[PDB]
């Protein structure tokens, strides 16, 4: 059996089972599983047959969260459609473990060097997982980034579909994303090293790094704190977004001493040296250039990072690659996909 509760603005039917539904994060909340008696998080996916669009990304989050297996990754406990049958088929819920908070929420607590570290050791062994299965993610973002009462993270999504392009010119939080993205350049698995500095750098000082209202604005912050890359980093881009890089103004650059002076982080000599090894991590990471920018592999080695270091986290690659495969379906068809895959569960 099943029930409906609203919670907010929205409505959820789910299994009996499920109880004390409240908000959180709305189309999430939380409840408590009488059956495995355990907190759980419900997510609501209204119509996800509804275009090709929104389709394709249910569909594939849907296969990845099964096909993907590691500690730093959400996991599926359950997924239903409380409707009979296909003709009547609307929704579908996932449920998850319930963490207690999620990134944001973390980093307003201020952060010390332990749990900065941890936190991000912890991201990159994710992410390395993900790359090995072929998921190069490009969104990651804080918001979709949860955390344990005991500091284990795990990242709650997949990322953007290797087909989806991005362009200079043309509702999203977009801050994390890295140069080659938003300029609309090619990109390899280095790009998800950039988000990961971006919220490096934001756990830090506690603000977002490279604010802005589209993606002009977010360039023009990150150029006036890193400097003007160089001209083959500019002749690179498409013609009309490389006139508007190449006749910004002309800036140098602050020094990573400037960008994260030692009053900004945790206290005030022990202090001063973890301060001063998180400045030369930043340093790789937070490069314009993806040629000169480290990689996963590199960033998991640095001094900032390898005192968590164990070879079973880092070296635990995903069961199979994923075949991004998904298809030119109708609406209709489309339906009874994501219905079936919902049954089969
Ligand atoms: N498993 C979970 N444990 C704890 N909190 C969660 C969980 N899943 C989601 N949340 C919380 O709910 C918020 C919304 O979740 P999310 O899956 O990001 O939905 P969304 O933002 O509405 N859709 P998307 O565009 O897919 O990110 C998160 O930012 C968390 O605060
Ligand atoms: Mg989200
Ligand atoms: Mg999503």
């Amino acid at each position: 059996q099943h029930y409906t509760v609203e919670v907010g603005d929205t409505n959820f039917t789910i299994h009996s089972r499920y109880i004390n539904l409240r908000p959180i994060g709305g189309i999430v909340c939380a409840a408590y599983d009488t059956i495995t008696q355990q907190n759980v998080a419900i997510k609501k996916l209204s119509r996800p047959f509804q275009n090709v669009t929104h389709a394709k990304r249910a569909y594939r989050e849907f296969k990845l969260m099964k096909l993907v297996n590691h500690k730093n990754i959400i996991g599926l406990l359950n997924a239903f459609t409380p409707q009979r049958n296909l003709e009547e088929f609307q929704d579908v819920y996932l449920v998850m473990e319930l963490m207690d908070a999620n990134l944001c929420q973390v980093i307003q607590m201020d952060l010390d060097h332990d749990r900065m570290s941890y936190l991000l050791y912890q991201m990159l062994c994710g992410i390395k997982h993900l790359h090995s299965a072929g998921i190069i993610h490009r969104d990651l973002k804080p918001s979709n980034i949860v955390v344990k009462a005991d500091c284990t993270l795990k990242i709650l999504d997949f990322g953007l579909a290797r087909t989806a392009g991005t362009t200079f010119m043309m509702v999203v939080t977009r801050y994390y994303r890295a140069p080659e993205v938003i300029l609309g350049m090619g990109y390899t698995e280095n790009v998800d090293i950039w988000s990961v500095g971006c919220i490096m750098g934001e756990m830090i000082r506690g603000g977002v790094l490279f604010p802005g209202t589209d993606h002009i604005d977010q360039w023009n912050k990150i150029i006036e704190q890193l400097g003007t890359p160089s001209p083959s980093f500019m002749q690179r881009l498409q013609p009309t977004v490389r006139n508007y890089v190449e006749n910004r103004p002309r800036y140098t650059g602050y020094s990573f001493d400037r960008l994260f002076p030692d009053g900004l982080f945790p206290n005030d000599q022990n202090s001063r040296r973890k301060a001063s090894d998180a400045r030369n991590l930043l340093s790789k990471m937070l490069v314009i250039d993806p040629e000169q920018r480290i990689s996963v592999d590199e960033a998991l080695k640095h001094e900032y990072i390898n005192v968590w270091y164990d070879a079973e986290e880092v070296d635990a690659p995903a069961p199979e690659p994923y075949d991004h495969s998904v298809r030119e379906h109708t609406v209709e068809q489309w339906k009874e996909l994501i219905y079936e895959e919902v049954m089969d569960y």
